[PDB]
């Protein structure tokens, strides 16, 4: 609904040109710890409607994109504002401290 579903294709339109802040989620369909945190990330959407964009990108279905940011290690939260990275988070967190993160990174 409120989440973008990126692709290698959709990446600069939809993240690297957006005119605000956009969280990317770095995840694929066997890691554990991604499945945790993908209702957190709707929870997210809702709560922070006007001040952000949670997006998804699955690395094995999209494969290019990853390594130009570095990841090695999944899920990572990536937090951009106007197209270049501000924030990293690597791994599962709860909603709390996903807030705490966004929240003290939103700026």
């Amino acid at each position: 609904d409120k989440i973008i579903h990126l692709t290698d294709d959709s990446f600069d339109t939809d993240v690297l040109k957006a005119d605000g802040a956009i969280l990317v989620d770095f995840w694929a369909e066997w890691c554990g710890p991604c499945k945790m945190i993908a209702p957190i990330l709707d929870e997210i959407a809702d709560e922070y409607q006007g001040k952000l964009t949670v997006a998804k990108l699955n690395i094995d279905q999209n494969p290019g994109t990853a390594p130009k940011y570095g990841i090695r290690g999944i899920p990572t939260l990536l937090l951009f504002k106007n197209g270049d990275v501000a924030a990293t988070k690597v791994g599962a967190l709860s909603k709390g401290q996903l807030k705490e993160f966004l929240d003290a990174n939103l700026a």
